[PDB]
């Protein structure tokens, strides 16, 4: 119903290590939430892409294969996530604290009017009791990292905004498959229906090189 | 109908120089487009704010005054622009290539699925003929700056995506008022209807300091 | 009774080289002092951590393992070393002159009323005769370094204040194990005990 | 009484701008707390230093003046603040988040068992109620700042530990005197007695 | 016939100080050479630019004013100086050793078959006797600088290749006007003529 | 014929990785153009340098070997490429976007009246039709890269100026030999004749 | 017979602000040492250099005027100080902690087998008890500055090695003249007797460009 | 009577790779100069140091073993080289362009009034015609490296000043022994006769902490 998504970053046809680390962590979290683990991958020429991803315990892999999706540019990838997340209503989204993450994260979260904790150092599942309105939020994503000038390790929660989004650096989480034969549904979408066109033209105007008139 | 907006950055109750420079440039451009010059300002305690802004030739100033709008945070300011621009459908938006600009620009443009040229060095009004589909786009914003490793000064256009957005560094454009008595409509909006709530809580979890069990 | 401690810095699960270089130097000094070498580690997931440390000749290894002890943050790691050191009363504490050493060292030495000496180039054991107090101090930690620049070299001692605390840069000291089978007690402390003294509360805005 | 101290950082005889902004900010907090504003300065040749400090509304200025107090070094300045704060028992201490501040703040707060919050963006006075214990803490120093990066902001409090210590960057707070003829006590302390504590001897070997 | 040129660097409408320092040095050299001082400026909105330049003793000022000549970009400014210098045949061209000088200088000197000498510390006029060619070269630009490091100093000359090109760092040469009323011809060139030789086309992807 | 040259940058006797990636990329472009792949290397002690270059599918390797060609200096290396390219009239020249590349690329492209496009992210072969002139330009070097920053990408072409010159950063292109037994001519040029052009004399005064 | 020297750094005919500050401080020190203040200046076109120097209370000004002494280069200035200092046997030499000071100081001290404390922060006169052999050294230059990683303000002394040398950054000491009418012996030295020749030549070897 | 010296830098009992490279290059040069190769080593615990040095073809190895020579500090190592070089009168001295080289080189050259070319890139033997007075200097050390802002590969020579000194970075020359059985005079010098005393003492003055 409301699942956990991981954005899988693609470099030269290969899914990044940090992404696999987050598939692994996503699996653990998904186990605890009793929900599904879904992945998104966007690039060009992704026929046997499931094979780097499904073994990690991915229930549903969303594939956006089109010639202008690689290399990464902000608008295409952003609109894909924003649109997909509008339909799927993920409760959680994780991605690598990479150069792409540092770009894609802020845009997608802003567009979905959601939270984002960057460079999380641990991810747990936990509750939060709001004494003020007297309610208990259950099964929130605990976004854990050093805080306040590195004085303590604090936890951040987004009680209401979805998705709860977080990034993690490479090497923080271990990667580990479930089974090389893990079975998962692969969905190859029509990029047209998800991606947003370019609409920019680079010109060099002639009059910019004509001597200024008196 | 479709006007030119300038986001006015606020620091300690004062509108930034780069913002005034862009009000001035916006005026010139608006003159050429025969459209209105509108401004947006968001902060706290903005009673006599029109007085730093209207003299520059601003037809319509939009004021968002609420206690959590200053200092700047990305989500509030972003949602304000995104929502206001959804109603007003500006053809153009300019803002300062500041720290705030470098944050706000990308979010707002991504959310409106629009263009953005940062650090424009000149702004003109011009046309673009698309030989391919055989059409002529008239009165586009020419976004001019050094390009391709600083080899030449090129012009960028967004033939279809709106708003056409651009940022400019401080000191690039001159500032100059129209008349100290310039008359413009001041609109004080209900922030509630435009701004997006916080929904994040910073915690320090007790169990994070309890010795790990064997 | 009063031993030599070494703070073992941890990154991505691995005890840093400077720390291991100081365990080796510590072992040498401890031998000369006829005392034991103790060590401290704080981190998350340290079930097997003893394996990286004990072979260097550590007689006692104090292990603090909690979710919020990694990565390093100033307040928990400072409480731990201060509370632990008040209990154990070490005569000496060594620490790698790192980004972490540079933050933790002054905090810990200040809380225990001792003057840290950063970036030593030698450490020896020696005596100091203090004619003002009339007495002769035996078995002090000579903390040796250049005064400034590099040619003028001096020896700092703390005749009375404890622990004698110093840092050393990576690669100054040789690292070398004692034996892969080195034996030392490994204590896994209760963490809350050692950090809840800290008065640091977060409120909503 | 339990007053609010501010460390006035010195350079080439001129109290730094950060400190003046903090004497200003301090004054308002002191007004709201109904306590006094005290200030500390340490250096050399400070015959009329009060001229730069008192006008900001300082009720009591503690002056330490010896050859060895300038330029700033870590042990003497830490000794002085620590010993003084042990006697005066301030409820708050403020300090400019500068090179000097980043070295002195941790050393002093650690020796006084306080948790320093660096780079605050706002300071206010407010109440924190500890529900579990059933005790309302009144007139606490709200230490406000981003948790990290910039968008997520919280307030830190220390309900029991004293002094509550914060630092602020130059230019966060505005600076503004009360009156060029503001009057307040100027104590010129005996330095050696505040510094001779530290145990740090230099040997020629 | 064959004069001394100085490239005048422009930022935010203002001729940079290094450029003005080189107009002064140029004026000195030109006087010794018994030739004229000419200068080049490329930018946007240079109606009054002559006012910043002429007083330094410039006999001729070549002005290139177009929207795309500001800020500086490698290809237009290189075409201009190359085409202009082919026409005028300067015996010398000076240029400020700046971020701009460092990009433009090698491009321009390469296109005109001369070896630029960067970062000179002196410039003089002198003779060179070349026994291989049998001849004696008179009135060459001694381009004086350290070989490397700083103690070993040498003099470069280009006996035949023109223009003799050198750069100098800001603050090496004194700047000083000749007279506020200094007179020189100001030519406003047609820009396209001097830049359309460049073959650089942008296409859509 | 009009072939495709690649400058093979040298360090401590080993052709740099960027160049090998460019010999690889060059080979494909040369295949698509149906021209030959040529390469240039300049340094000292290059007796069996062909061993590192030829396997990438180089048809002709020009070798310049003198004491003064290593380490890289600007005038000799620029002379060599410029004179050689004047004789061979290459249609394309590729070079690694490195410290050496950023100094040599502009110098060489300027002397050959070509516009260098630095830091390309892709190279392809394609047609540009000049509508206004009525001429279709065939098999041009598409020099693809971001206009600035990263999201806005265009292709630059030089429809008439030769060589069409581009640089690429290390790691953009993959490197991959054709065969360890790929055969191709290895010319060992007379250096002095390619370098003696430059007019640069050092005087002792 | 053992005086206090100050190296006066020249830039474009003008004695540097740091050098004037040290003339002043030097005056004070020489006053307390009951010795004369001497200064050294080295450059070209120094016909009236004595006018910006003597008023600070300089008893003797050694002037080295030669075409090759400006701009500063290491060997001439080092041999000048070293040679002169061998003849004069200063007890103290002070120098501005500048780009030149950082080069000149170490070269001169190494050649004279003397000490050198850079970036001093105060200078005093003081005594030192060599407790080990019970000897008291009187009236040494206390070279005072922060030490041991910014921990403490320490004092360096050189009981025996001469001269005692110290550099100081600009703006640390005040400058103050004694009187525009202060009188001093101005000695214009024969440069040939103190400086050493260049003896180096930059060459470009032809065969270095010939094919192997 | 005029030989080629090489300073062998020691770290923890081991002669540095750059120093061995220069022993090798030095061997070649001394071969072409028809002179002997000599080396200098300075440290503590050098009982068998000759074993890592002699095989490179070192005819004479001057050993300075003293408790205060390790770690490297400026004055001892400079006085050793300067004093020894005054006795031996080398025509060439070579040194690794290291942290030590960058300190030792300038101090020694300044004190000996010799040249010094840092970061040489090749070393050759060659002649120089002083065209001005028609004299030919034979068999000079060609000190070769990039010059004038990375424009040209130039060659520096010191026709008269001795020794001719040059540093070289590690990895520029190959190292290659002559024979494990190469024989050389190993001289263990009386350190007192070459080194100079410390004479400095770090103090903390009590009144510096007393109220003004
Ligand atoms: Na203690
Ligand atoms: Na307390
Ligand atoms: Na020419
Ligand atoms: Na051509």
């Amino acid at each position: 119903a409301n699942n956990l998504f991981v954005y899988c970053e693609i470099e030269e046809g290969i899914v990044a290590d940090v992404s696999l680390e987050l598939l692994t962590k996503g699996r653990s979290l998904a186990n605890e939430l009793n929900c599904q683990l879904e992945a998104v991958v966007a690039g060009t020429g992704l026929k046997e892409i499931e094979k780097q991803i499904l073994p990690y315990g991915v229930d549903k892999l969303h594939v956006f294969d089109a010639e202008g999706l690689y290399p990464y540019t902000s608008l295409p990838h952003t609109s894909i996530l924003v649109n997909l997340f509008k339909e799927e209503q993920p409760q959680i989204c994780l991605m690598g604290a990479t150069v792409i993450g540092r770009d894609l994260g802020p845009r997608v979260s802003s567009a979905l009017t959601s939270g984002l904790t960057a460079d999380c150092t641990s991810l747990e599942i936990g509750d939060h009791e709001d004494k003020k309105e007297g309610k208990v939020y259950k099964n929130l994503l605990y976004q854990i990292r050093p805080a306040f000038g590195g004085n303590i390790v604090a936890t951040i929660v987004n009680p209401e905004h979805r998705p709860q989004m977080a990034t993690v650096r490479e090497g923080v989480m271990k990667k580990e498959i479930v089974s090389p034969a893990y079975q998962g549904e692969v969905i190859r979408h029509d990029v047209k229906k998800y991606v947003a066109d370019t609409d920019y033209v680079v010109k060099v105007i002639e009059r910019h090189v004509e001597k200024a008139k008196n």
